[PDB]
């Protein structure tokens, strides 16, 4: 795999997005990966519907948390439909799927990165984007402005976001908090730090879809 990769510069990844107070980041980190897979798959950069997520993920929360993993496989087992159709409302409300006629998009499957391996890590970034976690909840990582991020930060991962590539020296990490946040909605977090962990827990748990 190559020294850089930045999934923005391929237009596998759609514009940053605010989850607001919600507790969505989950669904937000899985359909980062979604819009990634079907661009790299079929050519067509869409946006994809957290809202969906949000709403028919039965293992998930709602807006009190949920699982990207659990909403990866909503998308294989369903499909998921176009933000248009979907649109975010930042609140959990009833399942819409039924109602809003034929999925935009279906993947194939769910796969897990092995985790804590930066490796690993870097080999599906270098595939596709990828569903990450991470500790967001030390202030460090608050206000984080821009440069390489090397914390301070733990490793109590509770912040769903998306991998979309990576350098020498960091991974490239999608944020959903709006592009006023970091670097225009973007954090570049420290690796190669030798912490098996990951900079604020960044290779906990890490899944991508399969689409054939
Ligand atoms: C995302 C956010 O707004 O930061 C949100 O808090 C979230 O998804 N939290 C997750 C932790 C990460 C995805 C690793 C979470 O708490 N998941 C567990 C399920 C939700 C908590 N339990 C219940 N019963 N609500």
């Amino acid at each position: 795999i190559p020294e850089y990769v930045d999934w923005r510069q391929k237009g596998a990844v759609t514009p940053v997005k605010n989850q607001g107070s919600c507790g969505s980041c989950w669904a937000f980190s899985a359909v980062v990966t979604i819009e990634g897979i079907i661009k790299i798959r079929t050519g067509n950069l869409n946006e994809y519907s957290e809202q969906e997520l949000l709403d028919c993920d039965r293992r998930s929360y709602g807006c009190n948390g949920g699982y990207p993993w659990s909403a990866l496989q909503l998308v294989a087992q369903y499909g998921i439909h176009y933000r248009n159709t979907y649109p975010y409302e930042g609140v959990q409300r009833y399942c819409r799927s039924r109602e809003k006629g034929p999925y935009a998009a279906k993947t194939d499957g769910v796969r897990q990165v092995q985790p804590y391996n930066e490796g690993a890590l870097l080999y599906s970034i270098a595939n596709q984007p990828v569903s990450v976690v991470l500790e967001a909840a030390g202030k460090d990582f608050q206000l984080y402005r821009g440069g390489i991020f090397v914390g301070p930060c733990g490793n109590k991962v509770d912040h769903a976001v998306a991998a979309v590539g990576y350098g020498p020296n960091y991974i490239l990490i999608k944020n959903s908090w709006g592009t006023g946040w970091g670097e225009n909605g973007y954090i570049r977090i420290k690796r190669g730090t030798g912490n098996s962990y990951g900079v604020c827990g960044l290779y906990t748990s890490s899944f991508y879809p399969v689409k054939n």
